[PDB]
């Protein structure tokens, strides 16, 4: 699987876990591209467990680092006019959406803690303004809890389940009607649209109890691209990039919906015939990305904490059955 790349991230080790008595039982190895874990826990020492991956980031990595190896290839691939998808997946407290949207001349707000989404916004403005392509931009934002859709964008949207249908002019394709998509004018925007998702998040974890921690959420862009040659020629071309913060692993239900991602990925990578899209609504929605000519990334997080063994040894699995990569001599 060139087009389907899998990559760790281990976060810091932190205060929650230095207070339980905790200690660090994970080794990234970066260059070897591995993460070992002592699968004993504690005396075993002899358990020790090793995974490969497509990269390891250890701990002098920053939200820059992360953008610029899994990110901007994809971007390219986007610009080009295909359709990509980067997944964020891992136990709830280990990183997914400090990946995936991070936090906040900058004065207020801290651009190196930015994640992929405001990073991507920022980049597709700066691209294809210098190369003079004439552009628009549009986001939709969704949350799937309990294989309900909710719309995070609608500001009159009460509640209100959105509707999914198949798109017979696709067979791969999908409609979930009433859908908000925002356009975006400038890269700052983005920051707006995404206090706006989470106040509504917010609203829905109350009368609903939709917690961010149980939902995958769905951040999806499309760019409309026009360029003009040498000799006054148009070419047309409309890019998506879907960034998804996945449902927290720690039950490894939507525990089914993580599954069945699991299957249709390793089937993508094995070029195996029955790919089970339509066994979950994450993979339908998806399926129009994940299907054709693409490039598709799995940002797998974790704790180095012993008190996590086994969430992490679960997530280092499932990214494993993912896209199984041997272990170097
Ligand atoms: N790589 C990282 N570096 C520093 N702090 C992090 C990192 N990843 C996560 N954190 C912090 O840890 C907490 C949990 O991260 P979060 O992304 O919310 O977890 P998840 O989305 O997987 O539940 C947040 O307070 C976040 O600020
Ligand atoms: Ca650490
Ligand atoms: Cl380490
Ligand atoms: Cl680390
Ligand atoms: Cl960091
Ligand atoms: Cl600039
Ligand atoms: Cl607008
Ligand atoms: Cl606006
Ligand atoms: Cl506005
Ligand atoms: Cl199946
Ligand atoms: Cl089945
Ligand atoms: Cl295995
Ligand atoms: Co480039
Ligand atoms: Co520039
Ligand atoms: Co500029
Ligand atoms: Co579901
Ligand atoms: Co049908």
């Amino acid at each position: 699987g060139k087009n389907i790349q899998v990559v760790v991230r281990c976060r810091p080790f932190n205060l929650a876990e230095r207070k339980a008595s905790a200690h660090s039982i994970v080794e990234c190895d970066p260059v070897r591209k591995e993460v070992s874990v002592r699968t004993g826990g504690l005396a075993d020492k002899s358990s020790r467990k090793t995974y490969t991956f497509d990269m390891v980031f250890g701990a002098s990595t920053k939200q820059i680092d992360v953008y610029r190896s899994v990110v901007c290839p994809i971007l390219d691939e986007v610009i080009m006019g295909y359709n990509c998808t980067i997944f964020a997946y891992g136990q709830t407290g280990t990183g997914k959406t400090f990946t995936m949207e991070g936090e906040r001349e900058y004065t207020w707000e801290e651009v190196p803690l930015d994640g992929i989404i405001p990073r991507t916004l920022h980049q597709i403005f700066e691209k294809l303004t210098d190369n003079g392509t004439e552009f628009s931009v549009k986001v939709s934002l969704l949350e799937i809890y309990n294989e309900e859709l909710f719309d995070l964008l609608n500001p009159s949207s009460d509640s209100e389940r959105l509707q999914m249908f198949d798109d017979p002019r696709n067979k791969r394709g999908v409609i979930i009607k009433g859908l908000e998509e925002i356009t975006v004018h400038n890269k700052d925007e983005v920051y707006q649209i995404l206090e706006k998702g989470a106040a509504k998040r917010t609203t829905a974890a109350t009368l609903m109890n939709a917690y961010s921690s149980r939902s995958h959420s769905v951040f999806s862009v499309t760019i409309h691209m026009k360029e003009t040659t040498i000799d006054g020629e148009e070419l047309v071309k409309i890019g998506k990039l879907n960034l998804v913060d996945l449902a927290g692993s720690e039950n490894i239900n939507i525990n089914q919906s993580l599954l069945t991602l699991g299957r249709v990925i390793t089937a993508l990578v094995e070029r195996t015939p029955h790919v089970p899209y339509r066994e979950s609504k994450l993979t339908r929605i998806l399926q129009d990305s994940l299907g054709g000519r693409t490039r598709t990334s799995i940002i797998a997080t974790i704790s180095p904490a012993s008190l996590n063994l086994e969430e992490t040894l679960s997530t280092l699995e499932y990214a494993h059955r993912a896209k199984n990569i041997l272990n170097k001599p």
